[PDB]
């Protein structure tokens, strides 16, 4: 269960070189990480999928296997720098338009973003922990505020570029059980060095939309909230109990879409470490589904 899923590929895009899955023939299935992982977070969900379409699993810029930016610092790694990048590869890839979304944190906002752009070409959305509208203070775990607004503050870059926390507490903190080594190891890799290789994963909390801030990205969000919350477009919702940010107000707005089959599974927020064959099973029959 350690071992990745398939081998990697390489594409340049806009000077840096992205990593990615892609495995099998048709129209794709395209599962999509946040923060802090990589495409490793589906090794044990993607199998389920093999022979129904055509597998793609991107790495983020600066994560995974994806090169890193240059000059880092805080200005990088935005949620619309990374859109830059993942758009730009998803064309690259030249998807069609019978795409299966499969996403999560930040993969769910950067994919809820490209459908909502792109509403011609989806065919289907799976989503979990996935941020669904914009947010307040109230609706994020207690247990992680603190952590949260730390990030959020100067206090920020010590807490990550230095001592790594998002990688080394949040992440095993999300996942009810416990990581091997190797596991562990995988995911520490593309961060292993304190310094600007470790900024991915501050930039990310940093455009959280929360009390409406950044802007920006509340706007985004809002925009795609409201046409996911009006549309027709077939979705899996794919809670977990307790779970993390889909949770309180938050479940109640997605499990309002129109649409949508769901399925309740064990686990915090990173749920695929925790049920991935529930996961993989409940996604193998919506795409089964849409694609008869
Ligand atoms: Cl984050
Ligand atoms: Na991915
Ligand atoms: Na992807
Ligand atoms: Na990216
Ligand atoms: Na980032």
């Amino acid at each position: 269960g350690a071992e990745p899923y398939g081998q990697k590929k390489f594409i340049e895009i806009a000077g840096k070189r992205m990593a990615y899955i892609d495995e099998g023939e048709g129209d794709p299935i395209v599962f999509q990480h946040g923060n802090p992982t990589s495409s490793y977070l589906w090794r044990n969900i993607m199998p389920h999928l093999e022979g129904l379409g055509r597998l793609i699993a991107c790495d983020l810029i600066g994560m995974g296997d994806s090169d890193k930016l240059s000059p880092s610092g805080p200005d990088r790694y935005s949620y619309a720098e990374h859109r830059d990048y993942l758009f730009a590869l998803w064309e690259a890839l030249d998807l069609g338009d019978n795409v299966v979304l499969v996403i999560h944190d930040w993969g769910s906002a950067l994919g809820f973003d490209w459908a909502n752009q792109h509403r011609d070409r989806v065919q289907g959305i799976a989503y979990m922990e996935a941020i669904v509208t914009p947010l307040e203070w109230a609706d994020w775990p207690e247990e992680v505020r603190d952590i949260f607004q730390g990030f959020r503050s100067p206090a920020g870059e010590e807490m990550v570029l230095e001592n790594n926390i998002f990688v080394e507490r949040v992440l095993p903190g999300a996942i009810l059980r416990q990581l091997s080594d190797e596991e562990m190891a995988e995911y520490r890799r593309p961060f292993l060095n304190a310094g600007e290789d470790r900024r991915p994963t501050l930039s990310w909390p940093r455009q959280i939309p929360i009390d409406g801030e950044p802007a920006d990205v509340v706007a985004i969000v809002s925009d795609y909230a409201s046409w996911l919350a009006e549309s027709d477009i077939p979705k899996l919702f794919i809670n977990a109990e307790p779970g993390a940010i889909v949770t309180g107000r938050m479940r109640d707005f997605c499990r309002s879409w129109p649409n949508q089959t769901e399925i309740t599974v064990k686990g915090a927020h990173f749920i695929q470490e925790d049920s991935p064959d529930e996961i993989g099973a409940a996604i193998a029959e919506f795409v089964r589904r849409l694609r008869v």
